[PDB]
């Protein structure tokens, strides 16, 4: 529908040290719009820097045009999942797993989060990020599913950034027609949050495109 | 000048096997548009995908709107160099540089290219790439010079996609002042080509962006 | 530390989001390098992933450390010591890991997390098309206090060749202790037995430290 | 023989800079023991870490035990050739190849070399590198063909390392018998050089062997 509810539990660990996450939020999918509110239920006060959470914290919020097939609003009521692999460039490392269904006009998100190797005084562990840059996921078919990998960077806090390579797979529940390669642009941002990050309202904006 | 000249030399190896390509084109800074000719000189017939030297084949011609400085059109008439990565996802990786001077109106490249690691039996050697997709470039500053990251993807034969990761550094002759966080869409396209690609026509259209706001 | 040591570890985890839970019990010779354990899945089987994947997940400890080398594991005990691993296949397929490895009395305690993405459906790891690891050697290098260990280890695949995969580990001792020099570590993982579903594992692996070419 | 000996050219570039080393040697295939003497030619002084060309400058040069099979020494006297590319953890990376032949007992090397991106606060552009550590290479047939991967890292003046991934193909010139999966250790050492690097006296030792047994 045009406006939709998101409700959703991260369970997941960083380093060794583990922590879970509930989410409440809504969006206009075809708007390609949302946003949710989430509370720190278990490890906190969280030790890293919260936004490598984020973009886990669901491409049915993108705004596809007509001549671009929609792989993820095809895959509804049943539903989809997703797993992403994300790569910084100083060796940390996080593995993430979504399971999204359907229930009347609230998406129920099944999350699973585990960064790895991440330095002591690196700038997730030291929490010396700022914002992820805006971004352009490429898309495209292989094995009869949908992959997205993308160039991510967040700006730093005396300035430059630190890259990280997205690399995900979306699987439909059901057979769905396969979009050609095409392009969703990003951007993420937490509007607001308290000192230690236990509350954070974020909020995306995501829209599909096919390229100059 | 919104009309540039461009004349080039790459000198290279895939596999150890080693060739040389020279061109001429011509193109329209502002409008980020560009095209050329190029022939190979020596290394003929290249047993390789010629897809895979397209890129490195400069982001002056790139529009630039004037929210977003411009570093490329800045380093003139001193010009400026680059240094390129290019990782494909089956371990082939082709490192390439590019020299850019500027004689009168015209674009002048000293471009060496080298690539390993290719498997025979793989899209490169076995020739069966058809297309670059269209790109979008990331531009961001790093310990004072300015970098460049793409995730490409190479459209094949029988249907799919094969992978390539770019990395280059882009160096000024002289100091500039330094763009911020921005973007490059790109779309670079062989038009017409003989047989063995001996003759290649390939265009490329470039803009500049901020993404979404 | 004594000549014979107890094990016994829980693996909760997950493998393209179909999670599973795997307990062992074992035991080995810390100075002699070596060890053995059973392993027996206990939640998400019969699993349907190559079990070689995770054998490497199931202590630097059992390595036979020469006087020369200073022995950063067998320092952090009775305390203990955790790590975290990155495993990247060549394919795509990765695989995170954390152990955090107790003592009690003569038994060592592992809390295992396992949690692999991105295999597709085709490849060897989903196929199940795997046969064995190869023996290997680790680098072990210290890094900001810590240490660290990265390995080129490969796959043998069911109709020959090889799968590879990129571990890299640090190594986190729960107290101080006396950082070693660049070093090495001999590797070579083998499952003596299994029943057909891989839900029973007999699981053996010698390790051996060293300077490199003398 | 149990006695042969080296010369070789290598041509390249790191980061745009062009230059060039030749070079001879000595060496005992059958113990895997070599040393050689290599000189700049041009590009001098060097402004990088020289510890980026030293396994640049022959898997011939390794004591195979009986029961591995000997894919080097089966592949002369009509030689072989390698390419490699060396990947360094903070995104430097170098291509190298090298064409082996054999004239009487000299081995001759032509070699191409192809560095990028290596940060100019890095290591190696600031030359703060003193030794590679021994390593153990992992060999491996895929695709017909023999191939090679280390993880490798330099030593610092400051005690830490700076790593590197090596990915190696080797290709005798003739059809060969190809070897199961085995081990190499190795062990380069830069004995001797001058200040700038002009003269480089240039040792290897290396030892195949089956791993833990």
């Amino acid at each position: 529908k045009p406006d939709m509810k998101i409700k959703l539990r991260m369970e997941g660990a960083v380093n060794g040290h583990p922590f879970a996450i509930e989410g409440v939020g809504l969006g206009k999918p075809f708007e390609g719009k949302q946003s949710m509110d989430l509370k720190v239920k278990e490890g906190g006060p969280l030790p890293f820097a919260y936004d490598i959470l984020t973009t886990v914290f669901n491409r049915v919020f993108a705004k596809y045009p007509e001549n671009i097939v929609d792989y993820f609003k095809q895959s509804f009521p049943e539903g989809y999942s997703w797993e992403r692999s994300m790569n910084y460039e100083d060796g940390g490392i996080c593995n993430a797993t979504n399971d999204i269904t359907l229930d009347g006009d609230c998406y129920i998100y099944e999350i699973r989060f585990d960064g790895v190797n991440f330095p002591a005084n690196g700038p997730v562990m030291q929490k010396r990020t700022v914002k992820w840059e805006p971004s352009t996921e490429k898309l495209y078919v292989r094995d009869g599913v949908l992959k997205g990998d993308v160039n991510e960077a967040l700006s730093l806090e005396g300035g430059g950034h630190y890259r990280c390579d997205f690399k995900t797979t979306y699987k439909a529940k059901k057979v769905v027609q396969l979009p050609d390669y095409h392009f969703v642009d990003h951007h993420i941002e937490i509007k607001s949050h308290d000192k230690d990050y236990s509350n954070v309202n974020l909020h995306e904006h995501a829209e599909a495109h096919s390229g100059l």
